[PDB]
């Protein structure tokens, strides 16, 4: 019906699946673009069976991206960290067309623009920062997602819930604040923020209060839900700074942005502007799995720990 439509880059994607069927779920038409060559052939089968308009193509192909732009109204990108200026792509294609009623670039992290982290990562986040500097001169209409930690990939991470071991690796004191929140939520929120008015040209930050914690308290929580005392093994901040200027690409990234999140506290170390929308405020029908249900699902069906690309 009015219903906009909506055309998803990097659909097949960790987080990109769930904005899929997150607009499947809200009645959107969904066209999800992929490589001709993509290994993703079962999970396509699954969003077409949803309903999804399977669109297969590379990024450098700008005629077919401009004809596609012109038959949707709404474009997301969950592209990954080495995809990031190939956005540009996509933005060219968008401004051609003309048409295109909100863009949402990938960055379902961190809020880049108020935030700094070591040069491994402080480069990586710059090249989204460059995506939203050129979305604003071109005056393209557009949604900024700050999902902040993604929670499955990062209980995985810390807890390492499918390791029998006696011990767990704390980064840094483990007292700095996080916020994470469930996937399948984040994609939901995403599509709901892509058309929601109160969210054009604007911030989005997901920091729902029940879903804030350090390193130490979910350990805590999580001994208490599986019964297991862990010994906890530090590794101090200087060390872990240390590696990101010895350790080589790729392998420092990940180290980096584990004292983003986890030592400098990142995503819990700002106080909201005035412009910007935390998103669990929004809708009353809707509110993001909490803490607490997130380690019940990894007591009962643990999601697989994923690795990002970099
Ligand atoms: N907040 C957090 O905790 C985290 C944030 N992120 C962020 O989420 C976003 C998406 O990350 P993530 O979901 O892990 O991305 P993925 O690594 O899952 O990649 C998304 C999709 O990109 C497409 N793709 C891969 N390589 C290429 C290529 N060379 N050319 C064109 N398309 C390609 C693939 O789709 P296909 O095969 O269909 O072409 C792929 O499924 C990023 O902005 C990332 O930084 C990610 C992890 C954690």
């Amino acid at each position: 019906g009015m219903k906009s439509k909506i055309l998803i880059f990097g659909g097949t994607g960790y987080i990109g699946n769930h904005m899929v069927k997150g607009s499947l779920k809200l009645g959107h038409p969904t066209y999800v673009f992929t490589r001709p060559n993509s290994s993703k052939t079962t999970l396509l089968d699954e969003f077409q069976s949803l309903g999804a308009i399977i669109v297969k193509g590379e990024l450098d192909e700008h005629e077919k991206l401009v004809e596609l732009m012109k038959k949707v109204d709404v474009v997301i990108s969950a592209l990954a960290f080495p995809q990031i200026l190939d956005q540009f792509k996509i933005l060219e294609a968008i401004k051609v067309a003309g048409n295109i009623k909100r863009f949402l670039p990938s960055d379902f992290g961190v809020e880049e623009d108020r935030i700094n982290a070591l040069p491994p990562f402080e480069a990586l986040i710059e090249r989204k920062r460059m995506i939203r500097r050129a979305i604003e001169e071109a005056n393209i209409p557009y949604t900024y997602v700050s999902a902040n930690c993604f929670a499955s990939y990062f209980i995985n991470y810390l807890l390492r819930p499918y390791d029998p071991k006696d011990e767990i690796t704390v980064y840094g004191t483990g007292e700095a604040k996080f916020a994470m929140n469930y996937e399948q939520d984040i994609g939901l929120y995403t599509i709901k923020v892509a058309t929601d008015p109160r969210a054009l040209n604007r911030v989005v930050i997901y920091r729902p209060s029940t879903n804030i914690i350090t390193q130490l308290e979910l350990i805590s929580r999580w001994e208490k839900k599986i019964g297991k005392k862990f010994k906890k093994i530090h590794v101090p901040e200087e060390e872990i700074v240390a590696l990101t200027k010895e350790l080589p690409e790729p392998e420092n990234i990940p180290i980096a942005i584990l004292h983003c999140l986890f030592i400098d506290g990142a995503t819990m170390s700002y106080d909201f502007k005035e412009n910007d929308v935390e998103a669990s405020t929004l809708y009353p029908e809707l509110k993001f799995t909490t803490i607490d249900e997130l380690l019940d699902i990894f007591v009962h069906d643990p999601p697989p720990p994923a690795s990002a690309a970099f």
